[PDB]
């Protein structure tokens, strides 16, 4: 296997060439491909001439556009603020679950708040080993009959690991730095070198604070404790021999890391525009670069075309002003060098390129027109900037090879992150670890919506869409056509977009491409984790139309289904707590009332043991035919050769709500179904023979507390009620979407004033297009002061299906859409 790294300069090619020699990764061979600039490497990766390079966040954005179609795959992790430990968060969530779901696992945390490596389930006596994330090591379950397993100690903290590694087996790495750790195992804020006498500050994860390095014999530095803000900061660095302030920059000479860099271009320019130091607001006044050419007298801005913006660079011949180290003033350290050599009056870079030493001739130019010392960048800066990232082709044909190589090179301690030949070659010299990004991340989710739009805003006038119009997202062609019919009558309040599926609609809404979509329950966990909110919900209750006629009035019964455990009045010995091994009937695999809710509760109370093994003989269409979940099934439509048992079809006699009812009455101890199935097929409501004369009073429903009740009390004796379907949108668009939909509904709902013009809740083009056809009306979501998960799902459903946890991953989009960002206010 090979990885071809694209380099942008001779220095970097030489360093990459050194790694080809010095770094030995079995099975994966590195190679180095030279191009003359960041942009020529981007094109090489797009063409397959190379596979990977490291890019500044600004170029990550540029590379994500159709010209190059690259995506970020690997980056250094960062932190915004101190967080609860996972174990303590987990305890809090599980303890907040529905107390009526008894016997749930509550994690055991240690005196540092981490997971004990041995975890146990009180009500079942099972124990198992966990990793530091609290995830079970599969295959370590031991039963109460046995003693608790022996589990490897948890991995050490970075500091204690780095301490042990620095000791490297010996009694002391004599003459070498050994980190000093606190009791929680984080880095002490002040670190000192035990041989040179130098001291400096680090943040809680051990990154050095620039401007704090102090030689022995000087007053100790002042170090902040509990510093978990590890985002990088754009800064303007000046010499203390000058005296102008930030607002007096017009006409000065400047050094920038580069035209396409966030710290060298986007962050300063954004501030120039907000302060009105640049006469410029939109693409009507020209290009940003041209306006910047009028602002400064002479600069070095690698990659610029305007002449005075290259005037201060010092690259030889065609190398002058290239986005490449062949230009000595390129990049963070190049712009600092340009200040240091007095080609500029100010350099624009980020805190990680500031001098380490406290004492010296440099300080920061704050945008509030004061100056502050190097180590105050957190209060003297031009904004946090995004992380930088390794990129490859969107297709991801080499992603695994690139990740594997960098993981092994780092394990082996290869010299990735420094070099004799120069600074920031291949990777930033400040980098300490590169980790894989979420598999579905793209530039939008990596940079985050604020920096993504801010960088877009410099390249084109972004016309923000009207708050008086809802762009509805459709998932198939008939929906799109119903939506074009709505738009035609809507007077412009409705417009349409198209996507392949509900999750891509969620993505469009996150990215500002659509405004609203109706979601099945099964997509709501993903949509709420990504940060959308219910705006209105589908009210399905055919009996009481009062909530629709007089909106706002309190709702007696929302009308959603209730999942119940149905058994015969005869079978008196079956309770909830003894269903194990019995014979059960399920509408079909994947049904929420017939399967998801039952499977969730069983997993919750039996250590995630397969619902397949929990029951003896059961019928659940959609399972394997040789499995015990199909043995009770029959099929026999026309009693044909291919009776299609467990068929997910009406060819299976036991499929669906009625079908699960048959399976119970004929050969079953329990059926999992909506609370309506029994009534719908007893009291002779079903003319068929098996249901004829069945009567409702002959059955009852199991309650979670072991008791029972008659089928009529499904509201107080159910496995869980389902929440209604919801129309979701962005938080800041909820009020608009509510306002527009409730107006549309006054015209085109079931009692709409113009319901002859258009009907929201039906169509000739197909069934349940945009909304479910049985919707009575849409009702504004009355947001409560609680976790939205519990607010939207209801506590019972939340804990039964998701263990009342924010950590389930039913869609691979969740890690990408919850990725945290380095954004400003
Ligand atoms: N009557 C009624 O059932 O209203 C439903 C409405 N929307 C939900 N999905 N919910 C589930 C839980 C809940 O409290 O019923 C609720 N949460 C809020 N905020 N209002 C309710």
């Amino acid at each position: 296997r090979h990885v071809q790294w694209c380099t942008i300069s001779h220095l970097e090619q030489k360093k990459c060439n050194d790694l080809v020699g010095s770094c030995n990764v079995p099975d994966i061979t590195l190679a180095c491909v030279y191009r003359s600039s960041t942009e020529n490497c981007m094109a090489a990766i797009k063409d397959g001439q190379a596979d990977a390079m490291f890019l500044d966040s600004g170029d990550v954005y540029k590379a994500s556009l159709d010209h190059y179609n690259l995506k970020p795959i690997i980056a250094e992790p960062y932190s915004l603020h101190r967080e609860l430990t996972k174990c303590l968060k987990h305890r809090q969530e599980s303890l907040g679950g529905d107390k009526m779901v008894k016997g749930r696992y509550i994690p055991q945390c240690d005196e540092k708040g981490n997971y004990h490596p041995v975890q146990c389930h009180a009500s079942t006596g099972y124990c198992w080993c966990v990793n530091a994330n609290g995830e079970k090591i599969e295959g370590t379950n031991t039963t109460p009959v046995q003693t608790p397993p022996t589990c490897p100690s948890q991995v050490l903290t970075k500091c204690l690991k780095e301490r042990q590694e620095a000791l490297g087996g010996k009694r002391i790495a004599i003459g070498r730095y050994i980190p000093q750790c606190d009791e929680q195992g984080n880095y002490r804020p002040m670190q000192c070198h035990g041989s040179t006498g130098y001291c400096w500050c680090v943040n809680a994860i051990g990154e050095k604070i620039e401007g704090t390095n102090t030689p022995p014999g000087n007053t100790q530095p002042t170090c902040q404790s509990h510093d978990w803000d590890t985002c990088h900061y754009a800064v303007a660095v000046v010499k203390n021999s000058s005296t102008f302030q930030f607002g007096q920059l017009k006409g000065k000479r400047s050094c920038h890391s580069g035209l396409s860099k966030t710290d060298g271009w986007n962050a300063p320019v954004n501030v120039f525009v907000e302060k009105k130091l640049l006469p410029w607001d939109g693409l009507a006044k020209g290009s940003i670069e041209r306006a910047v050419s009028k602002f400064f007298s002479a600069s070095c801005i690698p990659g610029a075309t305007e002449t005075n913006l290259c005037k201060q660079c010092i690259g030889e011949e065609e190398k002058k002003c290239k986005s490449s180290h062949d230009e000595p003033y390129y990049g963070d350290h190049g712009a600092f060098r340009c200040l240091q050599e007095d080609k500029g009056d100010v350099a624009f870079l980020k805190n990680t390129a500031l001098p380490d030493e406290h004492s010296g001739v440099y300080e920061l130019l704050c945008p509030d027109n004061t100056r502050k010392p190097l180590n105050k960048y957190k209060e003297c800066n031009l904004g946090k900037v995004p992380a930088d990232a390794v990129v490859t082709r969107k297709a991801g044909d080499k992603t695994k090879d690139i990740n594997d190589f960098l993981l092994e090179a780092q394990k082996k301690k290869c010299k990735l992150f420094g070099s004799p030949h120069g600074k920031d070659l291949m990777f930033d010299d400040s980098t300490t670890h590169l980790a894989p990004l979420p598999s579905e991340i793209d530039a939008f989710f990596f940079l985050g919506v604020k920096w993504y739009n801010a960088m877009k805003a410099l390249t084109e006038d972004v016309k923000l869409p009207s708050k008086n119009k809802v762009r509805w997202c459709t998932i198939n062609k008939p929906e799109m056509m119903k939506c074009k019919d709505w738009a035609a009558v809507s007077g412009g309040a409705i417009a349409c977009t198209e996507a392949s599926c509900p999750e891509h609609c969620v993505k469009q809404i996150l990215k500002g491409e659509a405004d609203a979509v109706t979601l099945d329950v099964q997509y709501m966990y993903m949509a709420l984790m990504c940060g959308l909110l219910p705006a209105v919900e589908e009210y399905p209750n055919k009996d009481d139309f009062h909530p629709c006629q007089i909106p706002g009035s309190t709702i007696k019964d929302f009308g959603t289904k209730r999942a119940v455990a149905l058994v015969k009045k005869s079978n008196k010995d079956i309770k909830w707590n003894n269903l194990k091994g019995k014979k059960s009937c399920h509408t079909h695999v994947g049904d929420i009332p017939g399967w998801v809710i039952p499977a969730g509760l069983i997993s919750n109370q039996n250590d995630n043991i397969d619902i397949e093994s929990f029951f003896g003989e059961s019928c659940a269409p959609g399972s394997d035919t040789n499995s015990k979940l199909c043995k009770l099934c029959i099929g026999d439509p026309e009693n044909p050769k291919a009776s299609t048992r467990c068929s997910l079809s009406d060819k299976e006699a036991y499929y669906g709500n009625e079908g699960a009812f048959r399976c119970l009455v004929e050969k079953g101890d329990v059926a999992f179904v909506p609370h309506t199935v029994v009534f719908a097929n007893t009291d002779g409501k079903n003319p068929a023979e098996w249901a004829k004369d069945l009567k409702s009073e002959d059955f009852e429903i199991l309650c979670l507390d072991g008791s029972r009740a008659p089928v009529t009390n499904y509201r107080g004796c159910n496995l869980s009620g389902l929440p209604p379907r919801a129309i979701v949108t962005r938080e800041e668009s909820v009020s608009d979407v509510v306002r527009i939909l409730i107006n549309q509904q006054s015209l085109y709902g079931r009692n709409g004033f113009e319901k002859d013009m258009f009907q929201m809740f039906s169509s000739a083009k197909g069934q349940n297009l945009l909304f479910n056809d049985e919707t009575q009306c849409l009702i504004e979501f009355d947001r409560q002061p609680k976790d939205i998960m519990e607010d939207y799902f209801g506590v019972r459903y939340y804990t039964a299906v998701y263990s009342a946890s924010r950590s389930a991953v039913p869609s691979e989009l969740i890690p990408a859409c919850t990725f945290k960002h380095c954004s400003n206010s």
